[PDB]
């Protein structure tokens, strides 16, 4: 229950990461067992060879015929070919156990970033906006890259390494006299005590570093992007001595920095070479002169300073394992908690005998933000057109932004057919109704299969239905390559109506049961618009409708209309009798005809 | 004269960084000649170390009493420890080294950084146009970086290592039966061509890898701006398997990049084998059988492995040596040609009997761009009131960036008092006269030292003359750090006037000869500025005189007024007759009476 890193890191692992592999089964499973009995057979290995160079030595100072070092020679070079030399070649089978790795590093980085971008598809987009996205994708793939490294150097460069230790202090142990393991376990305990002691002091001198680099910086970028003030008042001499202190004092401060990482360097070789000076205890010691060989002094000279090149490495993955672990904490913790989703269990798709939508009473705020609806309820007919035509606040918007189920108001749920829309599944009300937005984004591919996004596997009538049905097949057949210009933003502006005509005809190919036209073009001039209103308004059928505009020669319907102020109906009136009698949209209809000219 | 990596490299050298060190003379030349001893006796000690390793191998296997011994091998740990093992340590000498190098080398950064950031305050803007300077201050700051690792790794680690493989050539090739040294020259020439072969190998792959990863990174990050367009539709299915896909092919591309990797090390491992394979050439090849010892072999297994060691590290330094070199050309070549500034001998600073400025016939066109000034000539005498208050193109600023000599124009050059301004220098120009400018800009600093830039060694007068001349000695005293108020933008945003008001105390801090008030407020309210225009036009005294505006409540001067049209004056008018005769700025001032309400 404590706030530290086994409990969370235990409660992570209770079968999480047990099912990490059920898609190739036959065949991923004995990758991961040949990547364990190589890394085994290496540990294994690293101790056997200098045995072989002892036996060696041990033969030339005890001369043999060469039959009997031959084939010795020969199976040391080879046992050290699979084992490599130190730092340099890497080894036979290390790297080719890396190569064996590197297929399930990609299946499991696939698992953990498909589990990530598949999460953020839902979560409902009351938060979807955080004040970034480009940020939260940074740091989504740097946690993918991150939990990857983080259990790859776990299991491949900390725990064999350790057992590499271990199996090395009980030869010590056991082998010569039970006197040099003494020697190694004193001589490593004090390089790792100084070698995280000198870390931790020299962390301080690096993030005060980084401080004065990103000021001095920062001193300079602002005077620069102010070339005109430096051209003024001729005072560049002074400009340029405060920049000279200022990098003076940073390069002062990361020498201090400097300074502390040649100590940890000079701190490591005094460890490693009072470690090396019990090589003394080689001659005279009971050593080498009564009861021991030759070899025995090149066996511990090779064998000491092979498992010490390891030790080297502890810089620059300690840092690295602080950033791995903040950066798995903020993949896990601030992604996956909910929003708003509500897939209740007992819930038919829709209802859909006719086309009717019913309202009563709406009553939400934006979290105490920007003011919006209040007692708002209608009745519309299945076929009718609808007009929300009032000033420009913010409930206008509200009424197409509801419908959609993006949020939930009040204890009234609205009530579309003859079910309300908070037991029903999302997936219905997103597929039987479609709307037609402000401004149509094209994605960075062809034209083509962007009139396909909505039905899905082409069926090869895009080009002759929906672009003949918006009457878009002349511009279609007038592209260089046809009709597939792979361009979406990336090169050629299309046009200001032609985006909304194209979304139009994503609806054509959506085939809506209610439809929703959402604020139809406010860009371009209104002459396009009633010239093709024909075609616009194919799709406006026997369906109900729901428009918002502000330039009103587009509502002609003449039947029924909802002007509304703040949020709230006052009159529930109709075209005629809000331009005759309750005159709030005729004040609106004066000044529009003073602003028509 | 050729395009090549010599000539210009030869030609940089000439005597150029012969005087890099003219300001430390006493004591920074001895830090160099004591780097090169230590780098020196770290070379003599290499070689000097395994024949104390051979002695004592020869000793073991010719028993000696421990007084032979015991001092044999503790000068061998001491001699191991000057120079440490093989990468682990990094050696007693060369970290130290370092540890002096790293001074001199902050020297020769400051040098170089100072001199790119001295060179970025003279010319003209006529260069200030390059749309970004983030990316220049990048560039140089890489490239300040880039020449300080290029000259140190050039000298440190190309050349010493090269100078150790002469000097153990030169050791097999005297030494021991000249022999070996054929072996390791063949085994090292292999190596290096292998090396360098499979690199430029695995350089198109990587570039191919890089392609791909942005290319499926911008897939991606499209998709998921749009995300009410994926809400919208259903088709959240289609999008994850497409970037599934793309995924996939990257995948098998850096895995192409990967093999290619494991290729070059496995190349590498097998070269190094094949060459420690003639360790079959220490046994019954007139070798340690009959005329050599025991010593011999171990010799042999310990220097081709220890001079092997910096043979790994020329992966990650070759594509750094053609960064560097690209760095080296992108600041050496792109930043320091010339533009515009013409300080020619025998020119006197000014001459400044009084406040007089005269005009005649200038003509100048924005490069062929925007349209600007022609046939305009006029004189102003020693205190005066001026308005350049036409409509709103180009005209009416062009006269302040003029006067102030940014850019010379035509042959009639502009006479201010007595002399032409082409003829004297630029700092007595940039002193004498001073302007207000539209929009002040406080640096990051305190507000009392933002008022202070204009006279350098202010002491202590700036908040009491020039904060109680500007009437701001009530709000430079309203400041809860009394008035030391370190913020110019990371804080509170002051005021839209206030900035005016104390750009006017600072030119009352400069004492400017002729004053060009350049578009005054342009951005609050009038009604402060006809309020306080008293202390706003204080500094307005016995001195030229000019400002350029279009609120005309501050133009009552009644004089005579310069009304602009497109560059070219037809009228050379005053207040009443423009008012009265020659109606232009009579018809603006209609538009403007019906512009007030």
């Amino acid at each position: 229950a404590q706030q530290s890193t086994w409990r969370d890191f235990g409660r992570k692992l209770r079968l999480l990461s047990g099912y990490l592999w059920p898609r190739g089964s036959p065949a991923l499973q004995l990758v991961v067992l040949i990547c364990l009995g190589l890394m085994g057979l290496e540990r294994a290995l690293n101790v056997l060879v200098p045995i072989f160079y002892r036996n060696i030595v041990n033969l030339l100072t005890e001369k043999a015929p060469w039959n009997s070092l031959a084939w010795t020679v020969t199976s040391y070079v080879f046992l050290k070919f699979l084992q490599g030399g130190g730092t340099g070649s890497t080894g036979f089978v290390s790297n080719l156990r890396t190569f064996l790795w590197i297929r399930v590093q990609q299946f499991t980085s696939r698992r953990v970033e498909l589990l990530i971008f598949s999460h953020l598809h839902e979560l409902s987009l009351r938060w979807h906006l955080g004040r970034r996205t480009g940020e939260v994708l940074r740091i989504a793939d740097r946690g993918t890259s991150s939990v990857t490294g983080l259990l790859s150097y776990l299991v491949f460069n900390v725990i064999p390494t350790l057992a590499d230790i271990i199996i090395g202090i009980i030869y010590f142990s056991m082998f010569f006299n039970a006197w040099f393991g003494l020697i190694v376990f004193l001589c490593m305990s004090l390089y790792l005590t100084l070698t995280i002691v000198v870390t931790e002091w020299r962390t301080k001198f690096r993030r005060a570093m980084n401080t004065q680099e990103n000021a001095t910086r920062a001193r300079a970028v602002d005077s620069l992007l102010n070339f005109e003030t430096v051209k003024y008042y001729n005072a560049e001499s002074y400009e340029v001595e405060r920049y000279r202190e200022a990098i003076i004092k940073y390069q002062g401060l990361e020498w201090k920095s400097s300074a502390s990482l040649v100590l940890l360097n000079q701190t490591q070789n005094l460890v490693i070479g009072l470690g090396l000076l019990a090589g003394s205890l080689l001659c005279a010691y009971f050593v080498t002169e009564q009861k021991l060989q030759v070899g025995d002094y090149v066996l511990f000279g090779t064998y000491i300073i092979q498992l010490y090149m390891p030790l080297n490495w502890f810089g620059t993955y300690y840092r690295m394992i602080q950033t791995n672990f903040i950066d798995m904490e903020n993949m896990f913790d601030l992604l996956k908690e909910e929003t708003e989703v509500k897939d209740l269990p007992g819930a038919g798709p829709l209802r859909f005998q006719k086309g009717r939508i019913e309202f009563e009473n709406v009553h939400f705020s934006y979290a105490d933000g920007r003011e919006t609806l209040q007692d708002v309820s209608f009745t519309v007919m299945p076929g009718q057109t609808l007009a929300l035509v009032g000033p420009s606040g913010a409930g206008k918007s509200t009424i197409l932004r509801l419908l959609f189920r993006f949020y939930d108001i009040s204890s009234g749920c609205i009530r579309i057919d003859g079910q309300d829309i908070s037991q029903v599944t999302q997936a219905s009300l997103r597929s039987h109704i479609g709307v037609v937005p402000q401004d149509t984004v094209l994605f960075n591919d062809t034209i083509a299969d962007n009139i396909r996004y909505g039905r899905v596997t082409a069926g090869n009538d895009e080009v002759e239905a929906a672009a003949q049905a918006a009457g878009i097949h002349d511009a279609i057949m007038a592209f260089p390559e046809g009709y597939r210009t792979q361009v979406g933003e990336r090169g050629l502006k299309l046009s200001g109506g032609e985006k909304q005509r194209v979304a139009i005809a994503r609806t054509i190919l959506k085939a809506p049961g209610i439809i929703l036209l959402d604020e139809a073009t406010s860009a371009l001039d209104t002459s396009n618009e009633r010239a093709i209103q024909a075609s616009l308004a194919k799709v406006c059928a026997n369906r109900t409708t729901i428009v918002v505009a502000h330039r009103l020669s587009t509502v002609v319907n003449a039947d029924q209309i909802l002007v509304i102020k703040d949020g709230c109906i006052v009159e529930r009136g109709r075209h005629e009798a809000l331009l005759s009698r309750g005159g709030v949209y005729a004040d609106m209809w004066q000044l529009q005809q003073g602003q028509e000219e």
